C-alpha cells in the first residue's frame, strides 16, 4: 500500500509524532539520509505561484540524493491536454514520488487513485497540510510538548491554512480554536473529521466569532492572509469583516505571556498581522519557514520507506 | 566529427541498433554510465510545452551524472535577441549537447550547422525521432527482434509521429503501413527517404485509407492525438474492432498525450494490448543511450 | 564575520578583484576541484529579466561547486508584489547560501543586502553588470597577461551598466579605462568620480570623449553593447543616429594597437554597435569572453563564501 499526504489526517497521531522527530533529527543532520541517491527523480509541480514550497522542496529533494523535476505555471495546467489519471500513470514511470500545488482537491485525489508513487499536497484550495508540519516541528522546538498546546488560527476559517491547522493539531494533540467572521467558517466536514480525531487524542476543536476570546491564554496565534486569488473576484468584501481578527499588539497581549507568532507567509503587513507582530519577539515566521524545509525532508524519508 | 540526431534516418541501421541495445543496457542499470559527471551541462530547450520529453531528458541527463538547464517557453523565445548562430556558438562553451523542441526543422539545421556539440531534436512540426527510438525499445522488448515485424500507424499521416514512424521503422527493418485519409499523407520527401532506407533492411513502406487492412495481421498498431476537422479521422480510431483484426500479441502504441474517445478509446488503451506505459518510461532509457552514443562520437 | 557581497564593481579591492580573477584562472583549469557548496547547498538565482550567458553560467557553475541552483525566472511572480524585498530575503537566506539576482534598480540590490545573512550578487541590474566584467578582465588577461596599464575603450551608451562597469572594473583591475559616447549619454557622474578615485589608487586612469577615433587610438581592448536597454525603448529619443559614429566597426578597429582585441557582453545586434567582420574576425574575443562568465562566477563564489 502506497501512502500519499494530501491531507493532516492521513498521518495518524503516532505516524505524525514519527514524521516530526525525523524531522528534528534531519534538521540536525540534513545530508545523512539519501533515499533518493541515484539520483532518483522527484515531481514538483505548482498550478500556482510559490516560494517557499518551491525552495524548500526543491533543495529539500536535492539533500536526500535525489533531482526534483520542477514544473512551473508557463507549463499548460495538467489536465487540459489528458486526464490527470494518465499524467500520473506516466510521472509515476519517471519519479518515486509527485509533489502538486493544485486548486481543487478532487485534483490530488485523482492523481493519487492510480500513482503507483506517493502523492503530496503542496498546497490546495482545501488543505496545507506540509506547512503545519513545519508549523508543528517549530511550535514543538519552542515550546516542547504539543499534546494540550493552545493554538488559535485568525482570519478566513475556511481557507487551506484553517482546514490544516485544525486537523494537523488535533493530531498532535492541540486545542485548536478558529477565530472567523461569520460566513467565513470551516468546512462541516472538515470540522467535524478534526472533531473526531481529537476525541483520540484528548485535543479539542473550538470555531467562535470573538477574536478577544480566542487570543486569551493561547500559546500560539496564527494568521494567513484573508483572500486567496481565486476569491478577488468572489463579490464579497473581503477586508471589513476581518479586521477585528487582525493579530495585532493588543491582540497577541491577550495570549499567554510566552505565546509565539506563526504565518505561513507571504504575509501582507497591516492586514492580517501588523509589523509590530510580525518583527517582534513571539513571532517565528522565519525559523517556520525553515522547517519546511526540515519537515518535508522527514514526509518524504517516511512516506518513500512506507511504499 | 560531430554526430547530430535531428531525424531517425541520421542513424543508420547499424548505429540504431547500438542505440537500442544500450537502451536496453541502461534500463537494467540506470546509473552504471556517467559520461557526463561533474558535472558536465545539456542544454534542454523548449519552444513548447511537455511533459513527457521534459521528465524523461531532465532525469535522464541527471542519471549520467550531468545537470540538464531547462530553459521554458516561458522565457524570451530562442534567437529573438541574437541570431540561433550565436546561440549555438555561445551554448557550445557552457554545455555538451544541446536537445531543442522546436517548430520548424530548418530552425534544428541552423543550430546544428554551428554547435560544436550533438543537436537532438526533441520533438519538432517534421519529426519526433527519440519518441520512435523509445517506441522500437518497447516493441523489441515484447517481441524480441524488429526485423520483418508488422507495424501500423494509423490516423494523421502527415505529422512527426507518421514521418518517424516511418523512417525510424525501416531503418529497424520494420514493415511499415500509414492507415490515413486524403489530405492527411505523410510528406513525399519523407516517404520517398523511408522507401530509400527500406530497401537496406528487408523493410517496406504503404499508404493506405484501408483501415481494416492496415490493422489485418499487424505486430504493432500506433496513433497519435489528430490535430497539433475530426471527421476525415473518425475511422481510423483505434478501437476494439481493429485490434481484434490485428496479429495475435500484438501490442498498441500512444506516444501520449491521449484523447480518449477520439483516436483511441479506453478499451484499448487500458486494455492487454496497451503498451503506453512502458512506452512512455523508455523515453528515458533510450534518449539516455542515444547521449552516451552521440557524446562518445563528438 | 561581516557578510561580503558583490552588488557593484568596486565592492572589490583591487587585491581583493586579483584574488577572484587568479581563482577564475584555477577554477577554468581545474573545474571541479573546489566544492564549497557540496552537500548540496542551495543558491538562490532569481531572473526579473531574461537571460542566456547569466542563467547558463550561473546554473552550471554552482552545480560545479558542488552546489544547488534554485532558478527563479520571469513566470514566476515579480519579487516585491506578494510580499516586501526584506522578507523575501530573510525567507531565502534559511534556504539557501547566497543570492544571485538579476534586477532593475540597484537600490532593489541594496534592499536584499542590507537583510540577507548571505551574499548578494548583481547578475546585471539598470546601473552595473559586476560578473560579466570579472569575465572581460579574465578574457584579457588571457590574451595579454597583465592587466595593469592596458588602455580600454568602451563605445556605444556611456550611461549604461556595462559602461559604468568596465569603468570601475576595469580601473580596479589598474587599466586606463576610455567611454566613448555621444554628447547626452555620459556615465553617472557618480559612478564616474569614484571610477576616478579607485584609479588614483591603481595608477589607471578614466577618460570619458565624444570623440570615437581617439579613443580607438593605441587601444589595447575596444569593448560595445548595444545601445538600447528594455526600459529605453520608448524614451523619445533617436537612439540610432547618436550613436552610429561610435559603432565598432572594421575602421574603428583598425586604429587601435594591432594585437587589439574585441569584446562584447552579447547578446549583439549585428550591424548596429558592432559589424558582422569584426564580431567574427580574429580580434574578436567574444566566445571566450562568454565562457569565462562560468568561471570567474564560480571564483567570485568560492571567494566570498569563504569570507562570509
Amino acid at each position: 500500500v502506497i501512502r500519499h499526504f494530501l491531507r493532516d489526517d492521513d498521518l495518524s497521531p503516532a505516524e505524525q509524532a514519527e514524521v516530526l522527530e525525523l524531522a528534528a533529527e534531519l534538521k540536525k543532520d540534513p545530508v545523512s539520509r539519501r533515499p533518493l541517491q541515484g539520483p532518483r527523480g522527484v515531481a514538483v509541480i505548482f498550478d500556482k505561484n510559490s516560494t517557499r514550497t518551491r525552495f524548500s522542496f526543491e533543495l529539500g529533494i536535492a539533500q536526500l540524493g535525489g533531482h526534483a523535476v520542477v514544473v512551473d505555471s508557463g507549463s499548460t495546467q495538467l489536465g487540459r491536454d489528458e486526464t490527470l489519471q494518465d499524467t500520473a500513470k506516466v510521472l509515476s514511470r519517471y519519479v518515486d514520488a509527485i509533489v502538486w500545488r493544485t486548486f481543487g482537491q478532487e485534483r490530488l485525489d485523482a492523481m493519487a487513485s492510480v500513482a503507483t508513487v506517493p502523492v503530496i499536497n503542496a498546497l490546495s484550495d482545501e488543505f496545507h497540510p506540509c506547512q503545519v508540519l513545519a508549523d508543528l516541528q517549530t511550535i514543538a522546538e519552542r515550546k516542547g510538548a504539543l499534546r494540550g498546546l493552545r493554538l488559535s488560527y485568525f482570519g478566513d476559517g475556511a481557507n487551506n491554512m484553517a482546514h490544516s491547522l485544525l486537523l494537523g493539531g488535533v493530531t498532535a494533540g492541540i486545542h485548536v480554536t478558529v477565530a472567523a467572521p461569520e460566513g467565513f467558517l470551516p468546512d462541516p466536514s472538515v470540522r467535524a473529521a478534526a472533531e473526531r480525531r481529537a476525541q483520540d487524542t484528548g485535543a479539542s476543536v473550538t470555531v467562535t466569532a470573538d477574536a478577544h476570546a480566542a487570543a486569551a491564554g493561547a500559546d500560539v496565534l496564527v494568521t494567513d492572509t484573508w483572500t486567496s486569488m481565486g476569491q478577488e473576484n468572489d463579490g464579497l468584501d473581503r477586508v471589513k469583516p476581518f479586521r477585528p481578527f487582525q493579530l495585532n499588539s493588543r491582540l497577541l497581549a491577550l495570549a499567554d505571556s510566552d505565546a509565539i507568532v506563526l504565518h505561513c507567509l507571504p504575509a501582507h503587513r497591516g492586514d492580517e498581522i501588523t509589523d509590530a507582530v510580525m518583527d517582534g519577539p513571539a513571532s517565528a515566521v522565519w525559523d517556520e519557514a525553515e522547517n519546511r524545509l526540515h519537515a518535508q525532508k522527514a514526509l518524504l524519508v517516511w512516506l518513500l520507506e512506507r511504499s
